[PDB]
Formats: C-alpha cells, structure tokens, sequence
DNA sequence: CGCTGTCTCGCT
DNA sequence: CGCTGTCTCGCT
DNA sequence: CGCTGTCTCGCT
C-alpha cells in the first residue's frame, strides 16, 4: 500500500449513459455533462445508468471532464486507461517492481512489426519491451483481461512473442486497477484466442505480471502490490 | 459503443 | 461511420 | 527552424 499520485479535484457523478465509445453523459451538481471515456472496452460492468462515478475537468476539446472511474466496494476502480499508464510510470520509476529495480522508459509507443508496443524500458542489464494492459474486468478475488474480443490485442501479444522466441526480453503487464483483488487470470469466454496465446507466449519466456491498484474518494492512487498471476 | 430497423432464441 | 485526443507521414 | 497546404499513422 504505497501511494502513487492524486487526482485532483476529483467529483462524483451519476453515470447517465454512453453516447458513443469514447463519451459518456454524467450528472455532475444538477448539470448534464460531457465526459471522455479511454479505454475501448465494453465495461458493461460498470456503464450502467444511476452507477456513482468518478470525473475531473480538462480544458478545451468537445468533453468538459474525464470519466476515470466508479464506486467499487467503497474506494473507485480506475477505468481511464492513461491514467492506469501514469500509474505504471510511477511505480515505475519509484522502483516499487521487483523485476524492475533500476529502470528507465527511453520510449512510448515504439514500433515492432506492423504495430506498436506501450514502452521501451532501460534496465542495468539491457532492453526490455513492455505492454500493459487493463484488467479491470472482477470475478471474485481474480481481476481479469478481456471483456471483449480484441483483434489488436492478440497481434500485440503475438509481437511480444515473435520478439521472446527471437531472442528479445518482452513483458506484459496487466493492471489490475480494482480494490479488493489479489490474483489475475484470463477471461477466455471474452477472447478465445488471447487465453491461447497467453500461454504459448508464457512458454516462450514472455514474463508476465500483474498489478493491485485502486483509487480513494480523495483522488488518493493506491498500489497494493503484485497479483498473483495463473495465465 | 451506439448507431436504425427488423428479425431471431429458450424457458417461464 | 463517427465518435476523443493526441499522435505520425512525404512532398511542396 | 518555421515556413504553406494537404495528406498520412496507431492507439484510446
């Protein structure tokens, strides 16, 4: 239980409905009101109109506020998927990783085969390809990927094992932004094939680990630790 | 994802 | 498809 | 470098 970083000002809302994929329609103070929403996933869990979530406002743009998460057992699991990168930075570079005890980022979204990776990261011993993903999908203690079929995910884990096999160190890393989770496992009925590839990229020395994070009702971002990971 | 309109399922 | 926001191109 | 205008990228 290390704190990350704050959010702030931080403001409920009541969660109306989606107006498309990337906004959300939010009552916050008795006004109606535009908010961002990044991360492509379905969270039919979560979008359910009356459901309390979390917004903070931005300049500019055709959104006033960035929807970054809901009520979940008394604290707020973390659906903004840059947010949960920012997370990961500085857990980062705080060192609170084990296998990461001394590491820099030399590049976002660097480019491998016809796609492009979440980070590059500089170890003492050499380089390392890092994705992250959400895992903000809960059954019971287990946080877990997908909810959905992702076509660009299984060509994204494919790249980090075409990398491994080849001779390259590769890592995926999901976050389990939710409280009151302490293992992640695939969710094989959201992607048939990700469950599939998963292993097979495990077997080829694909290290993968998975993160406990949650946010406070003062903005507060939590790390808990590592999950336990049964890919 | 939600977007239109229409058409499809088993179990109660 | 258009939907957000922020990112990337060559040639002039 | 910034200069015009237009046209290009993946990921969210």
């Amino acid at each position: 239980a290390m704190k990350l970083m704050e959010v702030s000002p931080l403001f409920p809302c009541i969660f109306l409905r989606r107006v498309n994929r990337f906004v959300g329609l939010v009552r916050i103070k008795e006004r109606i009101e535009r908010a961002l929403i990044t991360n492509t996933g379905r969270l039919n869990e979560f979008m359910i109109p009356g459901r309390i979530g979390y917004c903070t406002p931005k300049a500019g743009g055709k959104t006033r506020y960035i929807l970054l998460g809901f009520e979940d057992h008394g604290k707020i699991a973390i659906i903004d998927t840059r947010l949960q990168g920012k997370a990961f930075e500085k857990i980062i570079e705080k060192e609170l990783l084990p296998e990461l005890e001394g590491c820099r980022i030399i590049k976002r979204e660097p480019r491998v085969g016809e796609s492009r990776l979440d980070y590059l990261i500089e170890c003492s011993k050499g380089e390392i390809f890092v994705e992250t993903k959400s895992a903000v999908l809960r059954e019971g203690e287990y946080a877990m990927y997908p909810d959905c079929p992702s076509v660009r995910g299984q060509r994204h884990i494919k790249e980090l094992i075409k990398l491994a096999r080849d001779g390259k160190r590769a890592m995926i890393v999901f976050i389990g932004a939710l409280p009151n989770v302490s293992k992640f496992k695939p969710y094989k009925k959201g992607d048939p094939k990700i469950a599939e590839l998963l292993k097979e990229a495990l077997e080829a020395g694909v290290e993968i680990r998975a993160l406990g994070l949650h946010m406070e009702l003062s903005g507060e971002i939590i790390y808990r630790g590592e999950l336990g990971v049964e890919i």
